[PDB]
């Protein structure tokens, strides 16, 4: 296929990108050097990964080295749930722009649908381990990040972890100017997500798969949890492909015409995880890989279930 996607901007995004999350700060800017040498041009960022200024420092390197122009980085960052206030998201975009050392993002996204208390704490918690709210709601907000678009800081705006009726407010909202060019979602063969893609994908938005590989080093990971790199029904589509099964995880979503970000600070892994344009899963294998999922989520956190906009009480 096309390595990359139409938004609704005009701008091309890659197909396949490299992850940062829980990547370490000493070990993130050489992942991100080994990337862009071997030919990954989408990097996925955010300010609460807390390691934003050494994926800058690779950026620049390879930028001063002409291995790369910056017309030809798509580089995305996320706005932090304590950063919903209006008045609080230029100065959120300017910090990560600094520490990227960049002068313009890609895409910015809104990480989360949920507002959290302003402060220095990116979740603050009550005296019982609630989250503490906002009182922010989801339309003031994306007003704030459409006039990022129009001061030239952004190229394109999206969400991150909206469920339909969430995007949907966004596609009603009285005054829409920008419409979401991405929704970013949790998407592997355990969580497939055929509900939520087909409405995303009807209403022209791009849908990202983020945690592909299950995200096996998250940091709450048990040892009894379901393993997608382990099952060995996923091992035989790929011992039937020459492949490994990180390559299959990688290559599923891109045929459902997704983005797909796999994390690695492993340079053999970083460089395994790019050779997935060279072969083709049947259909058959399509609609196998769909039928193993289960609803078994990993990215979601019990402190935050209280919220009104908490993203997962619904269906999709
Ligand atoms: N918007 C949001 O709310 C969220 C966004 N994301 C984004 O999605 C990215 C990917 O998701 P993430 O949860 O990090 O996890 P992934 O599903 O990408 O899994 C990462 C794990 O897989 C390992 N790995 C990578 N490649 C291979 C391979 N070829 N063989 C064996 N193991 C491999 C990595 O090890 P190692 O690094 O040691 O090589 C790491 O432990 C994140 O980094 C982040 O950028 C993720 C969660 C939420
Ligand atoms: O958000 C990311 O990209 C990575 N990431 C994901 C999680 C799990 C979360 N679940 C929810 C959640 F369910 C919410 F409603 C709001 C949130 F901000 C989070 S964050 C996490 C926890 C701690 C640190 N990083 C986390």
């Amino acid at each position: 296929m096309a390595s990359r996607i139409l938004l609704n901007n005009g701008a091309k995004m890659p197909i396949l990108g490299l992850g940062t999350w829980k990547s370490p700060p000493g070990q993130v800017t050489e992942a991100v050097k080994v990337a862009i040498d071997v030919g990954y041009r989408h990097i996925d960022c955010a300010h609460v990964y807390q390691n934003e200024n050494e994926v800058g420092v690779a950026i620049q390197e390879k930028l001063r080295e002409q291995v790369v122009k910056r017309e030809e980085l798509f580089i995305v960052s996320k706005l932090w749930c304590t950063y919903h206030e209006k008045g609080l998201v230029k100065g959120a975009c300017q910090k990560t722009l600094s520490d990227l050392k960049l002068d313009y993002l890609d895409l910015y996204l809104i990480h989360w649908p949920t507002g959290f208390k302003p402060g220095k704490e990116f979740f603050p918690l009550d005296e019982s381990g609630n989250v503490v709210p906002s009182d922010t709601n989801i339309l003031d907000t994306w007003a704030a990040m459409e006039e990022l678009v129009d001061e030239g800081l952004v190229k394109a705006i999206g969400i991150s972890n909206f469920n339909h009726l969430q995007v949907e407010m966004i596609l009603n909202k009285p005054g829409l100017k920008y419409k979401p060019a991405v929704n970013q979602i949790e998407c592997h063969p355990y969580l497939t997500q055929e509900k939520l893609i087909q409405y995303c994908q009807s209403k022209g938005i791009v849908v990202t798969a983020y945690s592909p590989l299950g995200s096996p080093d998250r940091p709450w990971a048990k040892p009894e949890d379901p393993s997608l790199l382990e099952d060995p029904r996923i091992k035989a589509i790929a011992a039937k492909h020459n492949k490994t099964t990180a390559q299959v995880l990688i290559r599923f979503p891109m045929q459902r015409n997704l983005v797909v970000i796999p994390k690695s600070v492993t340079p053999e892994r970083i460089a395994e995880n790019f050779k997935v344009f060279d072969f083709e899963l049947s259909s058959q294998d399509m609609t196998t890989l769909l039928s193993y999922n289960r609803n078994w989520r990993v990215c979601a956190l019990l402190s935050c279930t209280s919220h009104k906009d908490y993203p997962f009480h619904e269906e999709f």
